[PDB]
C-alpha cells in the first residue's frame, strides 16, 4: 500500500501473462474485451512483445497478420477472431467478405488500413534471434523466405495506391487508419463529412468503457460509421475511392513511419539477400517519404502538418503527430533543433503539471485538448515506445533512455492501460492492453 | 551464443509466460505433455508462482485443487483434466469413480495422495495480497473463509489416518506419494513387492521422455502398477490398506514437509481468527511429526531415515530425504550442526564435480547414484525451493540466500527443466516444468 | 527533476563512493563533519558496509577499533582522529588519557561505551569471505586469530562489570552509551541529573546542524556533560561509578543487541574451533542477557521496559526499544505475537501518516514524539537495517523483506541521511552518514 | 567459488570505491601504482565515471588537467603528481619544465598530447546534471563558463598546429600520442628510429607489471625514450618538430575521435549559447576530419589507415583502428556495410575462440597477433567503451548494447582490469584500472 508499484522483474512477469493471457491461438487480442480482435499495428507490438519470450510465437503473430492481407497488398487494420462478439462494427457492418475483390478467402477482415510498423517488428525479432543460436535464426530467416514478398507488396501498396501522385504521403480515407481516430489532427476533415441515409447501429465500445470522458462522441462515430457506407458502395475498389470519398486527408505521422519502415526493411533485405530491386525500391520510398514529411513542415517551429486533400489545406494542430520529421528524419539542422525545442519545453514534455516526462497525445495548452479524451490528450505507452525506439535510432542515445525510463515508471502500476491522465497518471481506457505490455517488455530487457 | 543464459527480467517473463501456457482455464498442468493434468504438490507450487501475477488466479488454483478433495479429507495426487490423453495411468485405471466411496463428484482424481505443502503455497498468497492493498486482500481472505475447513480436514486426514499409531509419521502405500517415485529410498520395500496377473499395459511416460536412462524402469512400473491393483481389490478403503499393501513405508520427509505446514497454517489460523481449537489442533501436529521426525535421527550425522513398516526395518539411504530434520527443526543443537556439516560437504552440495551448489536427489558418492535418473542423482530445482525457503524460516538467511542464487544460475538458460544433470548441468526430464518456473518467479521477486 | 530518485547501481556506487571519502585511511569517520572521528557502533557498520567492497579493509576497521580496547575489555565509543577539532566533547575535555588508568597507550579515546553489535560485523565478514575464495578467507580467518580474544574480553567486561549483580541487563553510567541520546527512554532519569559547578563550553554540533529542532537542547548538553565530570571525579575506575554516578540505567535494547551479539559469536567459536570454554560461556550469556530482557516485559503486550537503577523503577515510554526481545528471542508465544501487533499496529510501523512502512525512533502517537528531534520521533536507517537482520535471523523473512524495501526506498534520494522526517521522508541530521550508507550497501547485495 | 562473478550492485559498487580510492585529491591516477599520475585520456575517462556519482567531482577532474594546459593550446598526455614516484620517463626525464617555453607555471606534465575524448566527458556530465536538477545543473554551466575557451583551445590546437596542412588528420611525433603505444599499426615507423647516444635509464613499468608477455619489448622502449631526445633538443618547439623528428605519422583513430569530439563540442556550444564562431569552427572542423579519416580507406572493405609522413605510405595493419570511420560517420552505404562486416566477422568480433563478443585490439588471424602484449592482441575496456558509445550516436542501437553487455559480463569479476586476453578472459596489465571502472559506472547506469 505504501507504494503499488512493482519491480521490474515483477513487471516483465506481468506483463509477458497478460500477453499470454490475450492469446487466442495463433492471434493475441488488442485487449481482453474492448478490442477482442487482432488489429494491425497492435500486431506488430505484439510480435515486439513476443520476441524475448519466443521468437517462434512472435513470427505466428504476423504470420496470422500477413494470411489477411489482400490481394492488392493492403494489410487491413482489424482481422476478427471466429466467433467472437462485443466489438463494433464488426464483419457484418464491413461486408468485405461479400463486396470486396481483395479481401482474403478464409479470413474475416476490415476493409481500411493502418499504419506500417510492422518492419519494426521484423528488426526487432531478427535482433532477438540473432542472441539466440542456430534454430532460433532458422526460424526468423524461413519467415522471412515466406513472408518477404508479402511484406514488398504491403509496402508498394501504400507507396503506388496511397500515394498515386508521388508525394511522398500517405493518404487516408479514415481517421481510423491513422490509429489516431478522435485526434483533433482530423476534425476539421469530419467537418466535412455528411451523413446521408446511416444505417442504424449500436455502440460497443462504450459498453465497456462506460466513462463518457475517455471515448469519442456519438457524433464522431455516426461520421466514422457514414465513411464505411461510402466505401461499401464502391465495394472497396481503390480506383474509385478518390472520386466518393467524404474524407481524404495525407496523414503525415503514418508517412514518417512509412520512410522509417521503408529504410530499415531495406537494411534487412541487404543483410538477408533478398532482391536488389526490392532493396532499391525501398530506399527510393523512404527518401520519397522523408522528403514529402519535411515538405509538410512549419518553417520556424519545423512542425509537420497533415493536408486535406479535399479541402486543398494544410492541417494546423498542436498533436504529438508534429514530431513526425523527428522519426524519419530530413528537417534541417536548424530547423530539427527548434522542433526538439519544442517537443521538450511546456507545450509538451516539459509541461509543468505533467506526473511524467512524457509526450501527451494533445499539447496541454491547446484549446483541443481533453486529459481523458483517447487522443485528444492522455499519455499512450504505444507512442512513448514509438518515439523511444526512433529517437535511438537516430542516434539520440539520452533522450530515448529519457522516454523509455519515464514509461517504465508509468507502467510501473501494472495496469498496462492503454493510456494515462496525463496530469494524475490515472490510467484510462482498456486495462491489460496487449501493446502496452509488449512495450515494457521491449524496454525492460 | 557467447552466454545463452536470460537476464533476470527476461527470465521472469519467460516464466510467467510458461505458466500461463500451462493454464487450462481453472487448472495448470504440471507440464505441457508428460504431465498434461493437475498435480497436487504441483499445484501448490504453481499456485505460489501465480501470486505475484494474479492473487485471484493462484486461488482459483487451489480452489480447483480442494474441489476435488476426497469425502474422508484426502486431497488426491492427480486431478484430472477433462478429455486430455497422453498420460498413463489415466482415470480408467485407476477406477475411483467407480471404486472408491470417498472420491469426488464431477471430479476424476487418482487414488493416493502427496505431500502437504498447500499450507506453505496458502502463506505466500497471503503474503502478496497483503503488499497489494483492500481488494485483494479480500480476496485471499474469502479464501480462506471457503477454504479453512478444507485444509484442516486434510491435515486432519493425514495425522489421524496415515499416523494411526500416533508415531509422528505419515505412512505411504504407494512410492509415488513421495513425491520422489524411485528414490533409492524405497528399493528396498519395492524389492518386497511381488505382482500377482498385472493387467498388461503399455507406458506413456517414455513415448514422451524417450531416453530411459531419465526415467524409471519397465520392472519400477511393473511395481507401481500392482500397487494400484491392490488398492483397487479393497476399494481404496482406508481402513482395509494396512492389511492388503504390499508397500508400507513411513516417509520421514513427507512427515517433516507435514509438520511445517501444520506450523504455517497454525500462524495463518491465528493472524486470520480461526478457531481456536483448529490451532491448538495444528500446533500439536506440528511438534508430534517434528518429534517423529526427529526420533529416526542417526546419533552421528542427525541424517533421518525413513521407516519399513512391513520389514521393521529403518532405510538408510545417502539422498536429499536425509535433510528432513533441517525443514521442521527439533534436532538437539550439536546433532544439526554435524547435519549441515553433511549438506555442505563433498557427498552433498560441496561435492566437487558439481556444476552449481546445490542438493543432488541422492548423494554423487553413493553407489546408488545415477547422474541422469529422475529421483537417483539429479538436481531438483523444486526442492531446491523448498530447501530455501525453509532455511529462511529456520532464521538461515545466508543459506537461504546462497540456494536461491545458485537455483537462478542453474535456471537462468530458460529451460524451466523438471531436474538438472548434477555435473553438466544438462536440462532433463519435461522442459517447461510448471513447478520449476514457479520456484523462479518467487525468487525472482 | 520528474523523479530525483536513483537506480540500485547508481545508490550502490554512491553509497561505496561515500564510504570511501570518509575512509581517513585506517578509520571511517562516523560522518563528514558532524561525527569526524571513529564511533564504536558505526564502526562496526561500517566494517559490514565494506564487506562487500574490501574483506581487507573491513577487518581494519575493526582492527583499528580494537586497538583502542580498554586494558579491562571495555571498547569505548569514540576513538578520536589524530588532530581532528571540530567535534565536542574531544579528548581535552575526557581527559582519559590523563585520568583513566584503563586507558589505550597510543590511541585518545572516549570514557564511556556502546552497543556490542560488533559480533555482527564480524559475521557478515565471514559470510562474505566465504562467498570469495581461499584467499579472502585466509584474511578473515587471520582476523579472527588475531581478535578472537579482544572480543572475547569486550563480551567479559560488559558481563561482569556491567551487569554485576548477575541481572542479565547491562548498566549504563551515560545516554550517550545508548546511542540514543535524547531518547524520551531516558528523561526521568536525566531528570534526577542535577549539575554542580559545571566548566564552561561551547557546542560545535549545533554549528554543524543549525536547526534546533533537530538536536537536542542546550539543557540536555548540561547534563550529558555534568556526567563527564562525574566519571572524571573517580577517573573513570569501574568499581566506583555505581557509588558517584547520578545516571544509572539498564537498557534493555543494549541488553538484547548483547544477547545476540553472545549468540553470534558462541556460532562462529564453534564454526571456527576457538577454545571451548569461550564457546560455552557465549551462549551462557546469550541465555542469560534473553532472559533479561524477557524479565522487563510487559505480560500483556511483550512490550520491554528500561529499568532506572536510582529509582528503582521500570522506565515506561514508547520508543522502539519496546521491541528488544523482538531481537534476542525468548518470549512466550502469546506474548510475541501481542508484540509484533504492536510494531505493525498504528502506533508504530502502520501509523497511517507514515510516508514509507519504517519503525520511528518514538510512537507518533505518544506525547514524548517530536518528527525532528534526534530520537524522539525520526526514521533511523540504522535502525532499520538492525531490525531487519535480526528479524531474518528469527526466520521472519517477510517481515525483514519489507523493512529492507522500505528503507531502500526511503535512501533512494541518495542523501544517506542520519535519520528521516517519518511523515515527509525529509532528510535529518547529517547527509553523508556512514552507516546509512552502510546498510544501503548491505542491503543491495 | 562457483561463480567469482559480482552482482551490478556490487559491480557499480566496487568501481566507485576504486575511483575514489584512486583519488589524490583534484586528480585520479589512472591505475595504483603502474600510472601513478593523471593521464590525458584516462582522465577524461574518469570524469565520466565520477558524472553518476558527483557532477562536482566530476568537473574538478577536467579542471585540474585543463589547469595543466599548455599556453599554445595542447593537453599534455601526463601531469604528475606532485612528489610521485614509481614512474618512467617522470619528469625529470621528460624536462618540460626547464625547456618547454609553452609548459604551464605550477604544474609538471609531459611534452607529448593524447587523444581528445574530453568533450564526450562534458557532454556526458552535462547529461548527468540536468537529471541532477538546478543546483547540479548551475555546476555544469559554470564549468563551461569557465573552461569553454580552454576547450576551444585544445582543439584549435590540434586543427592548426598537428594538421599544418589542413588534410583533416592528425600528425603524432610518438606513437605514445595515440595511447596504443605498441600497436602493430606503428611498427613499420618505428622500424626506421635510430637511437644515437641515449642516456642510460632503468625502466619502472616492468618492475610493477613483471611479466614481460604482456608490456613493451626493451627495444620498443629504446626508441620511445629516444624519441624524447629528438623533441628536448628542439625544445618542444612545435615549428621545430617536423625537422627534426624521427616519427611522424597520421593517426586515424585520433583523427576520427577529434572529429566526434568537435561535433560533440559544436552540439554543446549551440545548446549553452557560446559564440557562433566558435560553433562554426567546430563544426568545421569535424566535417574536415570525417573527411580526413575517409580518405585513408580501402574502397572494398571501408578499413581505415594511417599515414607515415616521412615514408609518405600508408601503414596497411590489422587492428581496431581499421574501425576509425564507424565512430566519426562519412562513409559511403556500402562501404559502411563492408567495414561492419569486417567488425563482426571472424575477423575481429566473429572469431570463434574469444570468450567474448567484444573487439580485440589485434585481430587474431594478424601474423601481428599476441594475446598477452598490450595493444597487439589484447581486448580493451575502454575500446569497448568508446566502440559503444559511438555506435549507440551513430543510431546502432542493438550493435552498441552487445558491446556493453559483453563488456560489463567480462568486467563482472571486478579486476578492472587493463586489458583482457581475448579467448582465456585473464585479467592483464594493471589491475584497478581507473578508466575500466569508469566503463562499468557509465554502462550500469
Amino acid at each position: 500500500p505504501h507504494d503499488p508499484s512493482f519491480t521490474p522483474t515483477q513487471l516483465a512477469a506481468r506483463a509477458a501473462y497478460l500477453l499470454r493471457g490475450n492469446d487466442l491461438g495463433t492471434m493475441t487480442t488488442a485487449a481482453p474485451l474492448l478490442y477482442p480482435h487482432m488489429w494491425s499495428w497492435d500486431a506488430a507490438f505484439v510480435a515486439i512483445g513476443l520476441a524475448p519470450l519466443s521468437v517462434e510465437r512472435a513470427v505466428v503473430e504476423l504470420d496470422t497478420l500477413l494470411s489477411a492481407q489482400w490481394r492488392n497488398g493492403m494489410i487491413p487494420h482489424i482481422v476478427f477472431a471466429n466467433g467472437v462478439d462485443g466489438y463494433f462494427p464488426g464483419p457484418a457492418r464491413w461486408a468485405t467478405a461479400t463486396l470486396a475483390d481483395n479481401a482474403p478467402r478464409n479470413r474475416l477482415t476490415s476493409g481500411i488500413t493502418q499504419p506500417p510498423v510492422h518492419a519494426i517488428a521484423v528488426q526487432r525479432i531478427l535482433e532477438h534471434a540473432r542472441t539466440r543460436g542456430r534454430s532460433t535464426r532458422a526460424v526468423a530467416e524461413a519467415f522471412l523466405d515466406r513472408r518477404w514478398g508479402d511484406l514488398m507488396r504491403w509496402h508498394r501498396w501504400l507507396a503506388e495506391c496511397r500515394d498515386r501522385n508521388e508525394r511522398g504521403r500517405i493518404t487516408l480515407y479514415h481517421g481510423w487508419e491513422s490509429g489516431m481516430d478522435n485526434s483533433p489532427r482530423w476534425d476539421s476533415a469530419y467537418a466535412n463529412v455528411v451523413p446521408g441515409k446511416l444505417p442504424e447501429y449500436q455502440r460497443a465500445d462504450n459498453v465497456i468503457i462506460t466513462d463518457p470522458s475517455q471515448r469519442p462522441s456519438d457524433g464522431e462515430y455516426d461520421r466514422y460509421l457514414w465513411l464505411l457506407e461510402e466505401m461499401k458502395a464502391v465495394r472497396y475498389d481503390d480506383e474509385r475511392l478518390p472520386s466518393v470519398m467524404s474524407f481524404q486527408v495525407e496523414d503525415v505521422f503514418f508517412s514518417a513511419i512509412f520512410s522509417v519502415a521503408c529504410q530499415v526493411l531495406a537494411e534487412i533485405g541487404e543483410d538477408y539477400k533478398r532482391p536488389h530491386a526490392d532493396v532499391k525500391d525501398l530506399y527510393l520510398w523512404a527518401e520519397r517519404f522523408r522528403a514529402g514529411v519535411v515538405e509538410t513542415t512549419d518553417q520556424r517551429t519545423g512542425a509537420a502538418r497533415d493536408f486535406d486533400v479535399l479541402a486543398e489545406k494544410w492541417l494546423v494542430t498542436e498533436t504529438a503527430a508534429q514530431f513526425a520529421p523527428l522519426l524519419c528524419g530530413g528537417l534541417p539542422h536548424d530547423r530539427e533543433r527548434a522542433l526538439l525545442k519544442l517537443l521538450e519545453g511546456p507545450r509538451f514534455c516539459g509541461h509543468p503539471d505533467l506526473k511524467y516526462g512524457l509526450i501527451p497525445s494533445t499539447s496541454p495548452v491547446s484549446r483541443d485538448f481533453r486529459p481523458r479524451e483517447y487522443w485528444r490528450g492522455p499519455v499512450w505507452p504505444v507512442l512513448t515506445w514509438l518515439f523511444s525506439w526512433c529517437f535511438a535510432r537516430r542516434g539520440w542515445a539520452e533522450r530515448a533512455r529519457l522516454l523509455r525510463q519515464e514509461g517504465l515508471r508509468q507502467a510501473s502500476d501494472g495496469s498496462f492501460a492503454e493510456y494515462y491522465e496525463p496530469f494524475t497518471g490515472e490510467p484510462l481506457g482498456s486495462m491489460q492492453q496487449s501493446w502496452t505490455a509488449a512495450a515494457v517488455l521491449d524496454w525492460l530487457g
